[PDB]
């Protein structure tokens, strides 16, 4: 089922420098349970409930070239999907950031990605009082790819899966970003057994969801189109959206068919680990001409230029 | 959300009078992982292992009563399936499986426990990875203290439930029901909405609107000489399958197959079945009795000759050796 | 028993006024008119071939609009919806836009109606036309102009209703037979009225698959809540009395959603009313059991409500006369 | 374009096969000969058979019925038939305007007026138009010439199908298959996709990914000695019925119950089932080849002895006065 090599030229470039390994921290730092400690070293109780019932919810932001992207929008769905799960959180907002900010500069890492949890916890915590038996978990560890750098330019193919649906909002819903990937892993192997890099899945309606780990958006004829119901609000599709529409062109979260997107001009995945990623074949045909597409091309581009913008989205990372 | 426990006097349910000795750390509760045997209080995994991060696991739960392992191989059997039907690979075999619990049991001491078995698609090559095709898979074990998902009172004296209306079961084309896992989104959904009604406990339906099973347990009803219980969106459990074999032992019929929320209506008994506890009466549904609003005559012969299980020399039981 | 649905009473001074008026009975189609394969006919005369598939097999879509004080009422919008749900049910249309309208008007016209209800629909057909061609198209298309319908009485538009989301039926999924498609399959439908019925409520709203508010039966559902009309965008009829009661809604001042509607945010609302062409707009004053908001017709329902009906006294695009 | 019936008096059939017409001539004198209906009160001939427009089972799709046929001018299972739909209109909610005897003796008299020995034979009940020219439903009855799905030379050479992805059947919780109902949006659907793909017909799966029934017929498959169907989200046709009746007499286990797609694409044979045409080997589905490819040896041995059951005297057939 640390630094990585891109396309010369284009607009992902990681940063240029070398890491300071005297710190066991270096390279990767999760906090668990009080203590910063080495990410390879990162181990919960096996009695976590968010293990036996996966009872957890999560996001990640990601750091490029020292920079925190929507840090601040990340803790906030996470801090919203968690009452919304009913999982009492046992850190403030200030706190999460800092202890995230902490992960990061600790681990030196200019890219990388910071992954936060909350779980329902394994019941009363070693030594208090009423007191919160939930755990937060940290790690910041080398910026994640779904898809490689080199596919972020040049596209990937997909296929709608047939052998599986994404969970419905009234089961566990996709909207709270979560550990239940039962789906997402059988629609993962699905692609595979096709010969596609990856695949869309599609609700008990039939309507376009998202795939494993990303949105999945589309442009017609000036319009970019994405899932409103049975998906996780991803903040690249967020900050996508912003883009496309400074570009002028409009936008609709709702509804989307396996026909909207065969007659799509443009296909493309968003996700914090990885960016705006062209789509450019399904199902075995070409995506309008079977070339990574002009607005996508132009939304990509923006996006990581933004990471080096100042502005109210990006933060750096004292170091 | 909702070594020894109160039981009711005189009834099926009673614990193994004796003394643990507490001199190794391991009594009380055992733990397996990654080729060491610690006290479970201390058994810890990677926070990167994909049965977290994925929920990438599958497992079962067999129990200890009275120094006897019940069914163990029809559980381990059960767990063998689903991980492959799960396509995690096995990083043990039956055998070995067999043996880490037993193992388990023996260096807790325990005489009443829960012996959990689960695989995960591990973390990515062990430590010390000698080749890039030896497994990743993660076994993890342990053996505590036998659970109860309903007390030993309510075991006997029944407990009200309510069929869930604000939440469904995962459907078989999402992630099956069939095999054992640990994504308890809906399951945890409906057990809030069972409290926040006032009851014990909740029913999920399926997509179509038919009576599935609910938070770690099988759902069975009886009615005019027939036991039935789902096929579909529910783990095969194997206390469903011992009831099923004793009901039919009793003359009774049994049937595999949909229900119907106006079946259950209608049912002469309804009981929950689980590892976790043995049989439960449910005596009141959605508010309203459930026949005579006691435990059923069949239920509780059901319940009785299952607990007996435990002491009678059978193929089912096999004792462990402390 | 189950119920759905020339004068009725109304509440006097309020906004639901029949014309007062005097229909006369010498020409047979007075009262109501229907066309049946070429012909005008008395509407208690009209029939069609039991083999028609939009019987055996319910292939067949429509939509009803409807004539007040002698006006037809969005005639073009109900035909063009009409026209395209047809084409997604793959039903070749045997009439052009213009001819439909026409046909529709003379129905009206003939049945000397003031009040009416006007349904066309089309069918596959009962195969090849008497008279024929394997060239000509074997859908059949029905029209008929009766006495105004109402899904909820006059005075249930000015007092209101109450109802249940049904637990033992839920709205057919796009992917079966989408509800997009005005049409006659109304199992679930059905279903859920005897359901109202069994619970003490006037009518049901259905949820969909994944637990979300849909529409009732003949009717859509919308809510109000802090200055925003809500009413769900899937699994439900486009409905025009729909279109119209958002259009009003925005010329008030308030937002409108077209989208998801879950039944938390119904059981939260400050208002809530259906809308139809059989009625207009009517207050939801009961949901669950449970008051909506203060258990009686909300202000912007009651706003709404009036509106809509003074629009069928304004000239407009929306309104056309009919030509008696 | 729309294909649901491939053979609308006398049809070709495959000389020495099983199905075979009877050789008479029909006395056209009378306006009823070839097909007869009953509509409020009449017998009319059925090219002059009209309904109300205003009628609930055409605006509301209010209606159920069901079909039973003649052969050789026996009647088949015509008891169990308007028994089926009895309990159908029960369930459904519509009162019914006649007694089991009365449709019976209205489904007699079409046929035998029509001089049809072998004829399709509808009856179905509304809900009505409203009070009648005290209950509103009605009762239409047509007997016509023998209609296929498939055509009898495919009921000997089998067809191919394909699974629909494009459409599900309609949910046990929307509108229940297992009520014989004309609201085919889903079945036309699934009909123009099997076209779209260059296949006779279309499977259609639940909501789940479990495989139910085709546009006007059950499907079977056998799997090393066991006929396996589904239960859920289907009509629980009386072909269907017959078909199991004979693999038991066979020797055969039969099962029913839930199907997956994976067990199709496994299976030795696979074959379609409705009164409209009888047994129908499938010998492809999704491009691939049914088992060997050929028709079945259990599905021609089911298909020969349900045709020589139209002929041996039993308590499946009665013979019609004409
Ligand atoms: C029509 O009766 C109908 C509506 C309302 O749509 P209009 O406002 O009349 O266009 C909504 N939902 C259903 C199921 C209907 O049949
Ligand atoms: C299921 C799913 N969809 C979408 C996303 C991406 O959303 P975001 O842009 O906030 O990372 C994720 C992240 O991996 C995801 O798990
Ligand atoms: C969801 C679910 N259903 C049923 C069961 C009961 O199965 P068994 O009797 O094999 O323990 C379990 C827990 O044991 C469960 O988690
Ligand atoms: C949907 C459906 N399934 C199955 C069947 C077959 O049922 P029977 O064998 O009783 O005719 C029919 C008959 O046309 C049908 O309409």
């Amino acid at each position: 089922l640390i630094i990585c090599e891109t396309v010369p030229g284009e607009a992902i470039q990681y940063s240029r420098y070398s890491l300071d390994r005297t710190s066991p921290l270096a390279g990767g730092c999760a906090w668990i349970e009080g203590a910063f400690v080495p990410a390879a070293a990162a181990r919960i109780s096996i009695f976590d409930a968010g293990f036996g019932h996966s009872d957890v919810t999560y996001t990640v932001a990601h750091v490029w070239h020292g920079n925190f992207f929507r840090l601040e929008d990340h803790v906030e769905r996470f801090l919203a999907g968690a009452e919304k799960m009913r999982i009492p959180m046992p850190a403030t907002k200030a706190e999460i950031m800092d202890l995230m900010r902490g992960c990061v500069s600790k681990s030196g890492l200019r890219e990388a990605a910071v992954n936060v949890c909350v779980t329902r916890g394994y019941g009363r915590k070693p030594g208090k009082t009423e007191a919160l038996e939930s755990q937060l978990y940290v790690y910041a560890i080398p910026y994640l790819w779904v898809f490689s750098p080199i596919r972020q330019i040049e596209g990937i193919d997909a296929v709608i899966a047939q052998s599986v649906r994404r969970s419905p909002a009234n089961v566990m819903d996709p909207w709270i970003k979560n550990y239940q990937w039962g789906d997402l892993v059988r629609a993962t192997f699905e692609a595979q057994e096709r010969g596609a890099r990856t695949a869309f899945l599609l609700d008990s309606d039939g309507f376009v969801t998202e795939g494993p780990g990303f949105n999945v958006l589309m442009v017609k004829d000036g319009t970019v189109f994405t899932a409103a119901r049975n998906v996780l609000p991803g903040i690249t599709r967020r900050t996508a959206l912003e883009i496309a529409r400074d570009f002028g062109l409009q936008t609709v979260i709702g509804d989307v068919t396996p026909e909207m997107l065969r007659g799509a001009d443009e296909i493309f995945a968003a996700t914090t680990a990885g960016g705006v990623t062209p789509v450019v074949a399904l199902d075995g045909a070409p995506v309008g001409a079977g070339v990574p597409g002009d607005w996508t091309r132009k939304i990509r581009t923006r996006y990581w230029q933004m990471m080096d913008e100042p502005s109210d989205l990006i933060e750096p990372v004292s170091y």
